[PDB]
This record gives C-alpha cells, sequence and structure tokens, in this order.
C-alpha cells in the first residue's frame, strides 16, 4: 500500500477484538457479497468495500465508526482522514485477521 499515518485522531473508535476473533471468510453482512469485506474495528460488523455495495462507507457515515480493516490485504482505512492508518492499537486486529487468513500469527512462536 501507499505510506500510511502512523496515527490518527480517530484511534480510540478502535476496540478490543471480539472473542470469536477476526474471521476473513464472512460475507457482507448486507448484501452478502463474497469478496472485498471489510470491518468495523468499533462494533466488528463485516460490510462490503466501495468496489461492491459500498455498505461499510455507508455505516461508517451513519455510525460514526470511522476505522476499519480490510479481509483483502489487513490494512486499516480511515473515513474521517481518507488515509491508510498504521498504529500499535492495530496491531490486535491486524494479527487476529492474519490468524484466521493465514492459519498463524503476525510473528509466531519459535
Ligand atoms: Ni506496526
Ligand atoms: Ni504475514
Ligand atoms: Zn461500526
Ligand atoms: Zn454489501
Ligand atoms: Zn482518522
Amino acid at each position: 500500500g501507499p505510506d500510511p499515518l502512523p496515527w490518527c485522531p480517530h484511534l480510540e473508535s478502535v476496540r478490543p477484538v471480539p472473542a470469536g476473533g477476526i474471521d476473513v471468510f464472512q460475507p457482507c453482512e448486507e448484501c452478502g457479497g463474497e469478496a472485498e469485506n471489510w470491518i468495523c474495528l468499533f462494533c466488528y460488523k463485516v460490510l462490503c468495500g466501495r468496489y461492491v455495495n459500498q455498505h461499510m462507507v455507508t455505516h461508517g457515515q451513519e455510525s460514526g465508526h470511522p476505522v476499519v480493516l480490510s479481509f483483502a490485504d489487513l490494512s486499516v482505512w480511515c473515513y474521517a482522514c481518507e488515509s491508510y492508518v498504521h498504529n500499535k492499537v492495530l496491531h490486535e486486529a491486524k494479527n487476529a485477521a492474519h490468524l484466521v487468513k493465514f492459519g498463524e500469527g503476525i510473528h509466531p512462536f519459535n
């Protein structure tokens, strides 16, 4: 991706990863779209991206939850900043998604 912001003012809208973790195989909760899905890092709803039916950007506006994670490449987008963001706050969510997607953590045990 492009060089992300190292921080943004919306990182408080990043909540703990739920007990069930981040399952990258979930389709869009609104249209059932199978690919290009994103997960909201506030409420962990799974909705399609801008290349599908724009359900995540709609949710982001209606809820005021601006920080979302991509199932396709595990990048994190902020709607309020209109930018990719990378910060330690996002480490847990990126690792949880990587664990389901690739069967191991970002830094596996030796
Ligand atoms: Ni990092
Ligand atoms: Ni990896
Ligand atoms: Zn949300
Ligand atoms: Zn959708
Ligand atoms: Zn932001």
